[PDB]
């Protein structure tokens, strides 16, 4: 018998519509409901027994921490049901990478959780969403998908939710990871070539069920002639930790260092990421004396991903050395 | 009888030093003088007559707008001299991509200007700097290099200064461009496979000789649950233009749109870039009604690149349609 | 008024059909005619006045030199007509890269010639062919496309016919170039970022009109424990030149060197390419003494592209030093 | 008290020497002895106790099947010894990817086996070999390296020996894999981001101790207007299996199909690979009816990689369904 898969719809370009078939870049996100999304891929019925549920209808650049929590807690509920074998989430692409990393850290289940979007609205010619959705249900349907962490299925690939990032605009190959795809999905079949090495889902020390609301964490960008202005304003407005999106290896301008020392003395966690996001990672004590200043290094995680990990980490700890540990395992 | 090449030293990792040969990532930048960089590559003498000049000695994450104007001016002086065939600038890698684009925009010469750094200090084993310096002089020595715009020579490649970006940390292949290298340099010899399509150097409408002050331009990051806080703070502290580093196709959160509209009415330019920096570009009037709000789209340029262009363009105009034209040509 | 564009159909996956919408990889190529291809993109009518012509209906792995010549000569005829502004060729993907380089070398016109395929048959869900075709007619329609060489429009990119290669199986981003795309096509609009630097079309020394039939040229693969067997068999069966697909930098096994010396003494041109095809290029006199042995080096061209250039070159010359020149300009 | 690491020297560019420091691409391989390679990196002594042993001194394009069996046997001997914690093999880059996959298949140990070369001779300026050697010993020294399969450490990366391929000529980043690096090595320290999903070393059904002869396996290239000539010649000269390096998804020309059917009836295995080697894989029964012809598909493996697997698999089986299973697991 077919697996039981629930599609949780959250909006996005995959649910969007444009004026004509020629409109693949200019359209409205989050205009179509989950039942109409489902009826557009009749071939779904042959993969799984599927049901749809509209959680929200948003354009994903306008997502809030509360939306995240509400999504997280609805996933946890479905994962708890015997009636559910896998979960597919349809999501806008802009912050898909943030939602997928969140769910990877806090859902303690090894049922397949698959996040899926599209780079063209369903009304464009050569719209990518139908096969992307098919593939998502195909991977969520598969017993081989269990225990692999949160997965995203776009462009015929199986990408890890941890480190897949929207790296290329316009094109359907928008999502890349520095460490490669985990496998591919072709004609309903999954093919695996690599496994995750970082902690996730069922071996996570975090749990969406214990989390009532997330700490405020914000990101400041760095570049030539940058001042401490945005750093202090964000901290003043209540940020519990600041992600520093540095040049190069999380480097900090000499004019900004003292602001960060004092912000740290005042209890704000300082996490050194970078805007050098195709590969490599930020080294502890290389650019700055992190031990001396009690700063944390975000390893390979880009700024918007380092924010998600910091938020979740800080529901359990505000020890800087523990936060570094967490940035080195997850 | 060889070409005459001036090396302008500004500091950086090429001039950096570490504790041992094993220290390829933990070291101090800007430790060695230009005369020592040159003496360390005696083979330079077969490529050209080289003289060195120490302009500054900085780690490139700490560069200021004055540093830029002082470098640009010294480059213009040297380019005017007849005893100068080519110019090589040694630079730290962190903001190398910012200086390179700046000089591409404001040096109205077609003499070769070559910016070069290194990903390893010269004390580390397998240091990349000696060969990078050698290739920089080889490219600047070459008449084929003239009229190509500013060039950067690392990793055996000839990259365009316009859109080469530090994309990968730690590794020697740090610098990539979405549109590919222009050619390669192998054993003193240059090989070309593409030409620039964008306006630069001699056909730029900008001239460093007519620029003695640059306007303040700052960058704000966008992500899930971002607020208008950093945008407002940056504007209050003097930003004449804001580079919005948006998710996706320069998308703007629903709760940041109102503050952006207001900052534009108060006269600060709103330039929509993105943190999706491996390929593609941000399309005018797709995510936001730019025409209606009088905002500008940064095309394919990443946030720090779009800062450099906005800063140079606004020495000459504050019309937003002029600004959009410039972002579509350079 | 609209430009006049002719679509020459040659078969391929873009004209293919599968059993169901789920069949994106298992289908029949070259099953649909050009008039039905045209009727499936009604939006074409708004770009150009288009007419279709079925030149052949093949799967492109089974193309012959005669097919190439017949295609080449029909293009030349259309390019000569006042009634024709641009030409689009629909082609299977397997040898698309070979046809596109051929046309780049021998069509002396600067009217837009656009080659286009698809990685999924038109019957698959999320089939890429409709937008690919649209984009092809959009680029062929555009006066800015003139004088750029032969172009291929897939995956929203504008790729050079010279060095675009099918590099990735299954995925719609199959086609890559070592030197980057030239630009992109979005919603009918073209955006350019680079220009060609190698000789082509209107500045080619070759001309399809003088060519009655092509020399036989064949390719032998190299690897550990390879013998001279395939090299001698191909030469014996009448190959006028052999493309050596070497390991690394066109390297030749010591057991195979004498076979190649003698084959050269016997009049067979020896052209050193490689199966190291993501980037870089083969250097003359690095791996082997090419001057000594009178061999030719294929520069950056992969084996199937080096074959196309050798065939066309040899309709004008059998001088090895001239052949090297040609491999360094085209 | 440090780990005990044996360096097995086989020659190659790491041991190569050129005329001057500027000679990074024009030089002789296999000139320097293992004792000199080691003496040249005194820092190795902080990582482990190293002893060197010169196994051969070859340029890697000239390697034979005996060379492979002799290396594999010597590796098995050393792996059995208790005085040996890790094994480093210095190798030329040309067929490095072939030896690495061979050892991955037949060494039934989980001690670290690390293969390393260099893209520049050790006499050239900015030679990559010293740091590559250092990192190889650092990775082999590390208990975290055990059970990972054969590893290759170049360009600061830890690449899987299974699917790492020499993909880019000249440049230091020559070796890539479609599925990404497993991790990185920075300043002696290893960082992991992915694990192998494929069978290897200790869970291989193959054992070098039970292999004293390898069957003859050869590769034919496919392209436009290819004939059955090289296929037939290779089979006549002793090939027990043919790797067909097809266009696209291992596609076979219409005029080569009949000769392949006949060669299979005569008992030579037909393995469909491709020269589309950046990503994707060749799908059974898509391009050709493999079931009906009793052919095998090489999955994601490139032609020279599929040669190594077919050669090892056929020491144990000649059933084609067994052969397909093996190509789907290793
Ligand atoms: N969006
Ligand atoms: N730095
Ligand atoms: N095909
Ligand atoms: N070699």
């Amino acid at each position: 018998k077919l697996a039981n898969v629930v599609i949780l719809a959250t909006g996005g370009t995959i649910a969007g519509a444009g004026a004509s078939a020629a409109n693949s870049a200019t359209y409205q996100a989050a205009k179509v409901g989950v039942d109409k999304l489902i009826a557009g891929v009749p071939e779904l019925a042959d993969l799984a027994n599927v049901r749809g549920e509209q959680v929200m209808q948003i354009a994903s650049e306008s997502i809030t921490n509360d939306d995240l929590l509400k999504l997280g807690k609805r996933v946890a509920e479905l994962a708890d049901s015997n009636d559910v074998d896998g979960i597919v989430i349809t999501h806008g692409t802009d912050t898909l990478e943030e939602t997928a990393y969140f769910l990877n850290l806090v859902q303690k289940t090894d049922k397949p959780i698959v996040v899926v979007g599209s780079m063209r609205p369903g009304t464009a010619m050569s719209a990518d969403g139908m096969l992307n959705l098919y593939n998502a249900v195909a991977v969520a349907s598969n017993k081989d998908s269990r225990g692999k962490g949160v997965l995203v299925t776009m462009n015929d690939e199986i990408q890890s939710g941890r480190d897949v990032s929207k790296s290329i605009n316009i094109k359907t190959e928008a999502f890349k990871s520095a460490w490669g795809p985990l496998g591919m999905v072709v004609e309903g079949k999954s093919y695996w070539f690599r496994l995750p090495a970082k902690r996730h889902t069922v071996n996570s020390e975090f749990d969406i069920k214990q989390i009532s609301s997330l700490p405020q964490v914000d990101i400041a960008y760095s570049y030539g002639n940058v001042t401490d202005t945005a750093y202090k304003a964000l901290a003043q407005n209540g940020a519990k930790a600041l992600i520093h999106a540095g040049t190069g290896n999380g480097s900090v301008s000499s004019r900004v260092v003292p602001a960060l020392q004092q912000l740290r003395k005042n209890g704000t966690q300082i996490i050194r990421s970078s805007h050098v996001n195709q590969g490599g990672f930020v080294l502890r004590n290389a650019e700055q004396p992190d031990d001396k200043n009690d700063w944390v290094v975000a390893h390979d995680l880009n700024p918007e991903k380092a924010r998600i990990l910091a938020m979740v980490a800080m529901t359990k700890t505000q020890d800087s050395k523990e936060l570094q540990r967490i940035f080195w395992e997850y």
